[PDB]
């Protein structure tokens, strides 16, 4: 049982909180917007003031804010007020950025665990089993607390993948970022089902619908803060152009 | 007497009203600028992200719970021709001449208008609404049954029921609640602290400060910008403080 504080209690913060509560951990939260009533509903304590959140009795701080805002959020936190050395976990969709920034900004005696649960409310509605949880033990000295946190995902059946933040971003730029870009592009075309949909087109409509559920902040953070994304955007754009020219001749 | 109620603006006060409406057995729908999907799931409310879908739902009464400052933009963005049926619009803004004038100008003629201000909220009616004041003005009512069923929501909670014009409301609110918030905001800027030797009077001021600082600055701003009688009351406050101050100087001398 862990005392887990969520920083950024939005869509994915709430998603993680439901399962950690179910396992019996003690959850608290803080966020830019006021989630007092939703935390009341869920049965957890919300701290309108980040300073009171950080002086509380807390084993793990999970950074669930948007990629775009992480630097501002960490910058606004009075981290010297931490009672104890504390494990910091990030769940951002890109990994080199939070690794670099937490190593730079956190107090040195705070541990760092960089993760990406490769799933969320769209793909893992009825549980985490067989979805991938990527993690990088960036700066761990309390292996007990870190293992307790990682076990949250192991006991839910996740496929557990240790890899560096760099290898994550290289792979994510080719897969997740391309998938979102295609979903977003179909969203601007506003593709719609017809009476003669093929199965392939049905999957694309569904892919469009699920990708459009993520914020534009999230999508844009995949591009801005993954140094490998720009070339994958080029690869996609160049390939489409080459396909077009085989048709145009 | 159980209603299909849609709430526009599911923020701090919209949620406050919904809690008691759910307790009474009403069926609630909500829409808002921000996404309250999860919280509405918890409370059993049907949440529409898009106001156009909101307006085609099965709604008896639409309750406008957006900030004073945003009412004009929110109503303006509503495709009001999407309305399935003539519908009662209720306003719960803390000032009243403004929504009354705007809804009479903007709403479809066939839609009824009840202009209200519950003189209480999360800070003062935390443990129930009993013997708090609920003000209302029947601006344009033709279906008396639905209007009466809505007003019943507050009467059954033990509210003090005050029928009064929107003008008379703003006249009284400029002299009272605006002054109260101004004093609380002034004490908040002074950041007054408790002391070894607090008197009871000072204790109530500290408490008043804390309660007044819990409302949004948008709200406090709306009390002044959209009440044509607030400006004179802010002058009367400064004028009174300076009158007291000068008598101290004369007493000093
Ligand atoms: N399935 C998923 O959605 C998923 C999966 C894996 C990882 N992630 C990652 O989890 C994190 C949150 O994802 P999300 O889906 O909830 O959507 P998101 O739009 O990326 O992030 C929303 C959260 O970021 C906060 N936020 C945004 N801008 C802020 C700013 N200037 N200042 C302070 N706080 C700000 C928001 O606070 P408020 O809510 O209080 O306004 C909210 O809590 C992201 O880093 C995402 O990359 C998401
Ligand atoms: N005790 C009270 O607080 C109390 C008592 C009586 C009457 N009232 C009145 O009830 C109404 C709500 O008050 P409140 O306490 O909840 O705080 P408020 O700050 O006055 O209003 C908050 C609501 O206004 C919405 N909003 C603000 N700016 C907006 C904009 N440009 N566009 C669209 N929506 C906007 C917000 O939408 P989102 O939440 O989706 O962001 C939120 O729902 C006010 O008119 C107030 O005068 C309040
Ligand atoms: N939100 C998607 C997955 C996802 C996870 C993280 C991301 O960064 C992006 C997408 C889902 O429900 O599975
Ligand atoms: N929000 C405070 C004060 C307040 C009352 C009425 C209002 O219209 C606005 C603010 C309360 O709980 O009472």
């Amino acid at each position: 049982s862990l005392k887990i504080g969520i920083v950024g209690f939005g869509n994915f913060g709430q998603f993680l909180a439901k399962t950690m509560i179910k396992q019996g951990h003690t959850l608290t939260a803080t966020s830019r917007s006021d989630y007092s009533e939703l935390c009341l509903q869920m049965g957890i304590h919300f701290f309108r003031d980040v300073s009171a959140f950080l002086t509380a009795d807390i084993d793990v701080i999970v950074l669930c804010t948007s990629i775009l805002s992480l630097s501002e959020v960490v910058g606004s936190m009075p981290l010297t007020s931490l009672k104890r050395p504390t494990l910091f976990v990030d769940v951002l969709s890109v990994k080199e950025h939070p690794r670099e920034l937490l190593l730079r900004e956190l107090p040195e005696d705070s541990d760092i665990l960089c993760t990406h649960p490769m799933f969320g409310p769209q793909t893992a509605k009825n549980g985490w089993t067989d979805h991938t949880f990527m993690y990088d033990k960036v700066r761990i000295r309390d292996e007990v607390i870190c293992s307790n946190f990682i076990q949250i995902f192991a006991t839910e059946g996740c496929k557990m993948v240790q890899m560096s933040c760099e290898e994550h971003d290289r792979a994510a730029a080719k897969s997740q970022f391309i998938t979102h870009t295609i979903g977003r592009t179909l969203g601007e075309m506003d593709i719609q089902s017809t009476p003669i949909d093929t199965k392939g087109f049905e999957t694309l409509v569904k892919l469009k619908e699920t990708m459009m559920r993520d914020s534009f902040d999230l999508y844009s953070g995949l591009f801005v803060y993954n140094r490998f994304a720009r070339q994958e955007l080029e690869n996609l754009e160049h390939a489409l152009h080459k396909v077009k020219e085989t048709l145009m001749i």
